[PDB]
């Protein structure tokens, strides 16, 4: 796999890409990676839903730390 790590959407989003989902400011879905790469941006993965789903949106909306 590589990484993941529990996140809380922030806000509420709604998906349009291919690994996109909607979601709701409250919820909790494991993020896929992280904004090292990319700069405000956060994911969405759910494992407590079978069959799991994955997101993708920016840290506004996802729980982040920032260094």
């Amino acid at each position: 796999s590589g990484g993941c790590e529990l996140t809380v959407v922030l806000q509420d989003f709604s998906a349009a890409h291919s690994s996109e989902l909607s979601i709701q400011v409250g919820q909790t879905v494991e993020l896929l990676e992280r904004p090292s790469e990319r700069p405000g941006w956060c994911l969405v993965r759910t494992t407590e839903r079978s069959p799991p789903q994955e997101g993708l949106v920016p840290s506004s909306t996802l729980c982040i730390s920032h260094s």
